[PDB]
């Protein structure tokens, strides 16, 4: 049975409110979440991480932040559309949404703003740099099935040792987890553990995009192949996601229902803006873009999406009043026409499949990989892939980012090439006499990250035989937190500085 | 009169407008269109590289004009939601014509918040200083305050009050005064209508008409409107458009759109706390020292005063992260007292605010709530805005914009016939520098100059006066549309140091 009062959970993990609360009181809780996010440093840092182009002098080109804002507006429209559609069907009160219209919209909007919040400095390639660096260090595949005669893991405490013990199972998970950094999983870790934001359960469910655990080592079940596409949460947040599943009535591996909407807003906004920026960067003219889109659509008919959306924008751009630029006019109507077709479709799909979406078990996206709407989105991606993401300036930035994050990890390698007693001594005494380098390296790590390491390790049972395994897991999480929390420019700056090349 | 917001929340447009019935849902979709136009505008994106108080950092820990505008948007949202909730509790929502405009009402406020500072020139208050100073020395608007004077210090022949047989001197008077009162709020109206051609809804544009004084105003403003006419609100170049707007929004002369008080209140609130949070991040003073500076600057300290309920409270929560805890609850405690006060003030004065004639702010002195804000401001002035890094940036920004204007003097030091020849033939043989300088001007600005000039009657004796005005707006558009970093770059590039 569908009752959104049971999914839109306004409680918090810490210092929680309890007890009935009016519509207006519930409104205030979710607006509090809004203020927490908007004033978060993690949101402000998005204006200096890059979205496709190198982020140059005139802010003409999008950043992770301005992209998110554009995405947030698409998510707002879908939510408004779903709700409006439901009011006309008379299902509003029946679905328990009559006193939750605002929060429903707000949760979607903030989840849009908050994708990419856990993304490392150079996007897809920073993740790559992290996971590649730890794979050569941990070799999780040599921990697949029972000890290997010669384990290539660099760490004594993690080596799959002597054909015995369950720990081998914990080692199996730790090694896999640390080699599957994923921005979405880091986002949950960020809003809960690092920033200590104390969001509502509903809000955090909205950024839990995938439900596969990072330590998962096999093929995902046939029934959940889509919701488990990428890792969604880390080993370190397993207890927290457990409490979240209970609070949001999630089965294991089930998704929060508003996540499908944010996912659709991502899918829509994923590309068009990058073409507009490509025209700004003078890569091709708007005229050339129309023909690249005309060519890649192929099977052309009077009546198709192409005709109704992208051909429409091309004609409007030719002979307009409102003294607007041709390119301004083309892209404005490319954006609007795309929204007018793709938002209602996403909203309807949400409603048509609301039972499985509510249960969180619906193994599909709103813009289903089959549909004609997904074909329009594939159209934009095909052009962007062959003509924008391949541009040398973009590709070089990707090369540069990979070397920067890779090199940074080596600079902090000393902190990992240390025994437990050694690293622990560095945590208690601020100045360790015989470890001058590791000392100073330790203090560069942001205070929030060191605090989360101390807090996590202190919650462990001191005497357990798995303690050194857990400590190392948290030590690595400490470093990955520090790196992934940087901006593109900060990480570039620290790299050059710690190799001594700035003044 | 009587209060009906169906008459203020005007969803028509200036160009290619919608007319005809429109259901509640349709009107919502119109106002959601404005949202998409604004959020996707380059002019909002340029806000992430214009500075809000502190120099830009390599890790964006510090606020920019964009992050600041987002915080202001959230405060505006709350005040709007609060007014609507109070009004439903009073049973006045349908009574005031708002029951089908709840959405738009909130959205117009939210966007107006995001869109203040959109017209601000690069280095903020000081780019404004640079522009007005540079044109003051070229146009000397005070030398047209009365009868023509024998020695008109205006550098422009056609703008000197010639001899003494004209109402053309009256237009000269306005042009000279207008061009020396560049004001970001007035530039914002120009930007969203003429330059970006966003074709926003009348209500949405009325929301950013913050002040009602024309930039060409030369004397003392009336006692009944001294607050609404504090700073200039629109330029001579937009006079006719602001006339269409006043009609569409049912504004008397010098009257304000009612939702502007809400945006204005959100600005006043989130204006200062964030800068203190940043001051602590940059390790200028500790949160402990900051507490004591606030205790001391509150002077007359006592009881269960607003200090005790808001800042002393936030100090206590922080003693059990520390800086985050203090500022999280400092912002929150401040909102919880000041947003309802504004929502109350707005409803308590809704007749005058609806007529648009209320000569006060929603907060405005008197109140203990304004005393709280003044406390944040007084501490920020004595301890943050006085920091040398801030003051150096303000010095540098002033030189940059001043120098940039001097680099483009040649475009201004040209006759009409010469400048016009430069607009048609792109290559003018004998003007190599002026030619190349002219092309550096953004296409959107050049295009707005052409449209402006073409609407004029060619034969008129005032034509050369208008062209110089539009030529000057052309330069001011170009400069004010830049970001902090681009302007610094262009300065260095054109002075040749890269
Ligand atoms: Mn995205
Ligand atoms: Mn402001």
């Amino acid at each position: 049975q569908i009752d959104f009062r049971k999914k839109i959970n306004w409680h918090r993990r810490y210092r929680s409110p309890q007890g009935v609360k009016t519509e207006h009181e519930i409104l205030r809780i979710f607006e509090s979440d809004r203020g927490r996010i908007i004033n978060s440093p993690a949101i402000r840092r998005l204006q200096q991480k890059t979205q496709v182009f190198p982020l140059e002098r005139n802010a003409a080109v999008r950043t992770r932040l301005t992209h998110s804002m554009e995405v947030q507006q698409v998510g707002r429209y879908i939510a408004k559309e779903i709700l409006s559609r439901l009011k006309e069907l008379k299902l509003l009160e029946a679905y328990g949404l009559d006193e939750l219209t605002g929060p429903f919209e707000s949760i979607v909007e903030m989840s849009c703003l908050m994708h990419d919040i856990g993304n490392p400095p150079f996007g897809h390639f920073g993740e790559a740099a992290i996971n590649d660096w730890f794979r050569q260090r941990l070799h999780p595949e040599d921990a697949e099935s029972q000890p290997l005669t010669d384990d290539r893991c660099s760490v004594a405490a993690l080596r799959l040792r002597d054909g015995e013990e369950p720990l081998n199972e914990l080692r199996r998970k730790i090694r896999q987890d640390l080699c599957h950094f994923e921005g979405n999983a880091q986002g949950i870790r960020l809003v809960h553990t690092l920033m200590r934001m104390n969001l509502t359960w509903a809000q955090v469910g909205g950024i839990l995009k995938y439900t596969r655990p990072a330590w998962w080592r096999g093929e995902t079940p046939e029934t959940h192949h889509y919701l488990m596409k990428k890792p969604g949460y880390y080993l370190s947040e397993e207890a927290y996601i457990a409490r979240l599943r209970k609070e949001l009535n999630l089965a294991l591996y089930s998704r929060f229902p508003l996540t499908w909407i944010m996912e659709a807003a991502d899918d829509i906004s994923y590309c068009v803006a990058d073409l507009e920026d490509a025209v700004e960067k003078r890569i091709f003219t708007v005229e050339q873009l129309y023909h690249h889109l005309h060519e890649a659509w192929g099977q052309h008919e009077k009546g198709s999406l192409f005709s109704l959306v992208v051909e429409n924008a091309w004609e409007k751009s030719r002979s307009n009043s409102l003294s607007r630029s041709t390119e301004d006019q083309f892209f404005m109507y490319l954006r609007v026409n795309t929204l007018n077709k793709l938002v209602p479709y996403a909203a309807q799909r949400f409603i048509d499949n609301l039972p499985a979406i509510f249960a969180g078990t619906f193994n599909h996206a709103l813009l289903e990989d089959a549909s004609e709407c997904s074909d329009l989105l594939k159209l934009y991606k095909n052009v962007a892939v062959k003509h924008v993401f391949s541009h040398p300036d973009v590709e070089r930035l990707e090369l540069q980012g990979y070397r920067v994050i890779s090199g940074l990890l080596e600079i902090y390698r000393p902190l990992l090439s240390l025994s437990l007693s050694d690293f622990t001594e560095l945590v208690e005494k601020e100045r360790v006499k015989r470890f001058p380098i590791e000392s100073r390296l330790f203090h560069k790590l942001s205070t929030r990250h060191r605090l989360a390491y101390v807090e996590a390790v202190s919650k462990l049972p001191s005497d357990s035989p798995e303690f050194p395994l857990w400590e190392y897991y948290y030590r690595c999480r400490l470093l990955q937190d520090y790196i992934s929390g940087m901006t593109d420019l900060y990480a570039w700056d620290e790299y050059r500085r710690l190799m001594a090349v700035e003044q």
